[PDB]
């Protein structure tokens, strides 16, 4: 089914300047961008954001990180986008990315399992969370 | 429990000049307001947020006041907040209102059934769209 | 002439649940609001806000202060509205505010001459950069 | 000196999926992007954008197309960022940037004199307004 997913682009691939040729990527895979926005998070909102995942390791690390500079959120919208995007994006480490999906955006743009370039939901239960805590539905044009 | 609802201020209240008065009425019922703006629905959001009522009489009618000139909508959290919201507002029937609520919103601020001064939640899952439809994680402090 | 001005409820009369009742009294004195929200300033936002201050007294608890906690801002527009919203809210000092003006904004929710609950813009100049600051032509309603 | 401008990615280029490779250009042309978004014109809201350009040729016809879809600004900064980014861009005329600026943002992008890909401010006074029209400063990052 036509699906919506969030992506972020994270500080160090903002840095590497790929955030157009992330974006083009996702265009020219043949995705909708709905919503689309730069912004910084505080710590308090980094750790909002990922509320769900203040159980699993590196918590404190993926907040610090995620608030350490400005960011851009985008509302991926296709045909089984969840999973689709997560295919192009590749292997949360990107060394492993480079050696099983040369062309996956972490492979690409991502340094290791901590600074991989790129976050997106994981499913439609925190893809929906995720949406509304970036984006108003006001904000999808 | 603790709730959040979501109320709007309707274009008929806001050219009444009602709109500090109504906002006082729920800081003094003990609500905190966790988000709050301005904002102009076009008719296509406005028929969006009101997906539900879309086969229902008046739906036409209600899409065109509703974007008609801006509102301004609040996000509302207390003890049993969607619930006593409703309580605050009064019946729908403005008329009514005066009737059995003197003191309710819609009692002092509504003119009618159609320009009743406020809408608010009706439920938690309504709630939740309600407020996602508004504002994003980002918005709400 | 008609002009913009921008006011921000402070930290303090926010905590004093005087928002509604500030609100209502711009309007009744005669001002269109064109813009409203609610957000919360980072230290470095409410620094550059007041850059003009920077080397001014007590900047640094200015700065604190009014990232402490949420504010809401609005445009208010109308006939000199510069010089009458700066009559209406009343001399800088809360407490001299009591003294020859009592139904001034900081006569009624003012505490001190730091905790005086509301900001406006000074001058025309001044009132561009503000609205500016917190709102895009976008948000202008 | 370092300035910013505002760039508009015009419906245009955003239905040929250009938008990530244009992002991508400024980047390596050595711009920080400053701030970045996805939104919708109202028709109003873009004959409020292109107030000055009220008398100038083809008003109806820029805010009509404007407001057509979905379009995405940014802020770009840098030395010399006015200037630097109309080079980019090319003439105004996107077959005479062909003959040109082949690689210029119009010859690649752009269709003909309207259907010309991106709005760039033409100078500091129009990139003042155009950037706050667009966004406030608490969008800056």
């Amino acid at each position: 089914a036509v699906e919506r997913t969030l992506i972020i682009v994270k500080p160090d691939a903002m840095e590497k300047g790929a955030l157009g040729k992330i974006l083009d990527r996702f265009i020219q895979e043949g995705f909708q961008i709905k919503a689309l926005k730069m912004f910084r998070f505080t710590p308090e909102k980094a750790g909002e954001f990922y509320y769900v995942h203040r159980e699993r390791p590196f918590f404190q690390e993926l907040v610090e990180f995620m608030s350490s500079g400005p960011v851009v959120a985008a509302v991926l919208e296709g045909e089984d986008a969840i999973k689709r995007v997560r295919e192009i994006i590749g292997p949360t480490d990107s060394e492993e990315a480079r050696k099983v999906a040369p062309n996956s955006i972490r492979a690409q743009f991502g340094t290791d399992k901590g600074k991989n370039a790129i976050h997106a939901s994981d499913s439609p239960e925190s893809a929906q969370y995720e949406i509304c805590f970036i984006f108003s539905g006001l904000e999808i044009v």
